[PDB]
Formats: C-alpha cells, sequence, structure tokens
RNA sequence: CGUCAAAGCACUUUGCAAAAGCUAACGUAUCUGUUUCUUGCCUUUUACCAGAAACAGCCGUUUGUAAGGUGUGCUAAUUUGACUGUAUAGUUUUUGUAAUCUUUU
C-alpha cells in the first residue's frame, strides 16, 4: 500500500505538475512544480500559479504555503 | 514521586472493651480438671489405662479505645488518609476559518 507522505515524495523527484485547493475557499486554487516539504505539510511551489473558477491564470513566483490550508494535492 | 486534609511523632506502661457475621489455623503451639457414659488393671477410695459427648480452667495471640511514661520536635519532624495527578501555540478538543453583509417570515 501507499503512505501520504511516501507519495509526497515521490512529487518532488517526478517534478510533477500539480493544483493545490484551498481550506475554505473554493474560488481559488493553485499549480506549481513540488521542491521541497516538511513534517507539518509545508510546500516550497516553484512557478506557482494562481487559478480562479473564470481561469484567471495570474503568475507568482516560487511560494510557501502553510499546511493548515491545504485540502487536496492532485497529479496534472 | 506529586498535590490536599488530618494529626505532634517514634518507642513504651497500665486500664477498659471486644475477637466464625459467607466453612475456618484468634495459637502452623498444646496441658490439667469437673460431669455423664462406655471399656481396661483391680478390690482400700484416692492415684491411674484409653475412647466418647457436655462443660470448664490455665499458658499465650490480635484489634480498638482511654490515660500515662522515655527520646525527640511543639520558629519542626513523622505518621495517616484522600485525590477526575503531568506542561502540547504546527491536522481529532484550551492560542480560533474568523470577520462581515443581505434577503425571507
Amino acid at each position: 500500500m501507499i503512505p501520504p507522505i511516501n507519495f509526497i515524495f515521490k512529487l518532488l523527484q517526478q517534478h510533477t505538475p500539480v493544483s493545490i485547493w484551498l481550506f475554505e475557499q473554493t474560488d481559488i486554487r493553485l499549480q506549481g512544480q513540488i521542491r521541497g516539504f516538511d513534517e507539518f505539510m509545508n510546500i516550497v511551489l516553484d512557478d506557482a500559479v494562481q487559478v480562479d473558477a473564470k481561469n484567471n491564470k495570474r503568475e507568482l513566483g516560487r511560494i510557501l504555503l502553510k499546511g493548515d490550508n491545504i485540502t487536496l494535492i492532485q497529479a496534472i
């Protein structure tokens, strides 16, 4: 079987593009490649992009998120 | 170990009460006597032989309680009880996703 942090470890090596959803905000989402992370589920995204229901793709740069705000992490 | 409560504390002397509550050594010990019966050895009764049942004494044991004694402390020490006793800002409770607005009855 596949534990959750070992699954995220694969997303670092493969450098796969991953879109991230927020806690109490469906209107907003994010994108980017995963460089690194930690035990508390904080993430360092590279070439991250802010997306909406309108599809308003707005660029950001290399950012960091708090683990308290995530909900879904999905491949491609 | 920690908290709280009570109390002097440890050691000791007497007094006074108790000690099958659901089959169990108040004493991992153990002796004498009385009465009533049964058998022994016997004729003087006592003194005795060795079984029973029913009562008694004696040598001891434990507990609670009361007053004391010695040594120590009453600017402390010790005992005794009681307790829902631990420390976590990063995902399942105590360091917040909250804040704010509007319509309906």
